[PDB]
């Protein structure tokens, strides 16, 4: 398709129809479905109508960059693209910040915090998103005499440049994050282990000791351990534990050693628990992490090629750089389908009649 400019483009003209119209479909699932208010799917919601923006957009832009009212309108069309973009990436380290502050502390991780910060993020996303879509209505175009145009008009070169540069920034910054959240999990995962080697170093150093005291140490020290665990990642253990330390302070040393031992029994379903509950968060923090690397990898060579390119290059260089951003809206929608299960169930609970 080296020759083929209009062919080129009747691949996007329908491809955001698709667009528009998956990410149509997401958005109404996420306000019509409880289950999925929670801030982490509300901020992906956000990316749909981002992506959605997407789709859009570039209908109108072709629709009207053939046979429009006038150019004007499709001086606001970029500006769709523009705003979605830029509601796209936003949104996109909006979901990191969630993800990092879910993980780092839940507790701390308030309905209070978390859903005030949530419409904020929003607000603070499109509030910006739309107002650098509107710029262009406003003078920041590239049709004056004295403003060299780039590779997507009516946008001129200085300023998709600092979107660019602005945008490769933002992307450095979420690649931190996650890693934060890597740090998160990996330390999460680390003082787990330490209370279950010390958990079972308590419970073997009970059974090695005739003394009343050496039961309450281990007691005392393996509560705390229990405890740890709770603050970590937010019953019958510790209230176990209780009982147990209930029965050694008042010298019930070999009824006492009793008690430990039938933890074991919840201990080993208590354990089996935790366990289920990072493989969630690392199936979660790794589709975080496929849809950050799809996301450059889709928008990072026309980042470049804005800033970089001539106006003397062909025009094939322009969309296969747009092909993979405009599909990259496409694609998202169907990584969580495939990856989050929570969403997944909406997608196949409609199945009959
Ligand atoms: C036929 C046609 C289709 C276009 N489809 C665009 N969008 C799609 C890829 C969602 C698109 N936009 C314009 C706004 N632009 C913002 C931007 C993004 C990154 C960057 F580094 C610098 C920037 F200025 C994104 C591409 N222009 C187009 C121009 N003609
Ligand atoms: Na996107």
């Amino acid at each position: 398709l080296l020759p083929a400019v209009n062919p080129w483009d009747v691949l996007l003209c329908v491809s955001g129809t698709v667009i528009a119209g998956e990410n149509a479909l997401v958005v109404a699932l996420i306000a019509s479905t409880p289950a999925l208010r929670t801030p982490m799917f509300v901020l992906v919601g956000s990316l749909a109508t981002a992506d959605l923006l997407a789709g859009l957009g570039l209908i109108l832009h072709f629709v009207f960059q053939y046979l429009v009212p006038s150019e004007t309108v499709s001086l606001l069309t970029v500006g769709f693209l523009v705003a979605s973009f830029a509601a796209s990436v936003s949104s996109l380290l909006a979901i990191t910040v969630d993800r990092y502050l879910s993980l780092y502390n839940p507790l701390t991780y308030y309905s209070r915090r978390t859903l005030l910060g949530v419409h904020l993020l929003l607000a603070a996303t499109w509030t910006v998103s739309l107002g650098l879509g509107l710029l262009p209505v406003l003078g920041w175009n590239c049709l004056a005499e004295r403003a060299a145009c780039s590779v997507v008009r009516p946008l001129a070169r200085s300023h998709v440049a600092l979107l660019s540069a602005a945008f490769f920034m933002v992307f450095g910054i979420m690649l931190h994050l996650y890693v934060r959240i890597c740090q998160v999990v990996w330390r999460h995962a680390a003082d787990l282990e330490d209370n279950w080697e010390t958990l079972n170093d308590n419970l073997k150093v009970i059974e090695k000791a005739d003394n009343a005291a050496q039961v309450k140490d281990a007691l005392t020290k393996m509560r705390a351990a229990a405890l740890d665990a709770q603050k970590a990642t937010p019953d019958i253990l510790v209230g176990q534990i209780d009982d147990a330390l209930k029965l050694a302070n008042e010298g019930k040393v070999k009824e006492a050693q009793a008690a430990a031992e039938q933890l074991k029994t919840t201990r080993n379903a208590y354990i089996q628990k935790y366990l289920a509950h990072l493989a969630a968060t690392r199936k979660g923090v790794r589709t975080l992490a496929v849809v950050l690397g799809t996301f450059g990898a889709c928008w990072l060579p026309f980042a470049i090629y804005c800033v970089v390119g001539s106006h003397e290059d062909p025009a094939v260089y322009t969309y296969a750089t747009l092909l993979p951003a405009t599909l990259n809206s496409m694609i998202n929608p169907i990584i969580y389908a495939f990856r989050n299960q929570e969403i997944q169930r909406a997608l196949w609970l409609l199945l009959d009649g």
